[PDB]
């Protein structure tokens, strides 16, 4: 039985941080960042992002917006520190709509 620990977002893998955002809704290469960058986005990752968005999300030429895949929803984390009192309840839906 541990007491506590330092759970920071940075310690988490970029991918997760990304999908966790695209989950609630689709985000644009630049936009999505504006959300992560805030907490701190690694330069070496800034480039990888584009690749991840396609590995976990899908870009729609329509509105050049990236859409979080379906299966990925399972990879997400219901205990993500990125989901506010609302987000959390706003995400539990999708997963429920996707994850049969």
């Amino acid at each position: 039985g541990s007491s506590g620990s330092s759970g920071t977002i940075s310690q988490r893998p970029y991918r997760d941080r990304v999908i966790h955002l695209l989950a609630l809704k689709a985000y644009k290469k630049p936009e999505l960042l504006a959300r992560l960058q805030k907490d701190g986005v690694n330069q070496k990752d800034k480039n990888s992002l584009g690749a991840i968005l396609q590995q976990v999300a899908n870009l729609n030429s329509k509105d050049l917006s990236y859409t979080l895949k379906d299966y990925v929803f399972k990879e997400l984390q219901r205990d993500w520190p990125g989901y506010s009192e609302i987000d959390r309840r706003s995400l539990e839906s999708v997963l429920s709509r996707k994850l049969n």
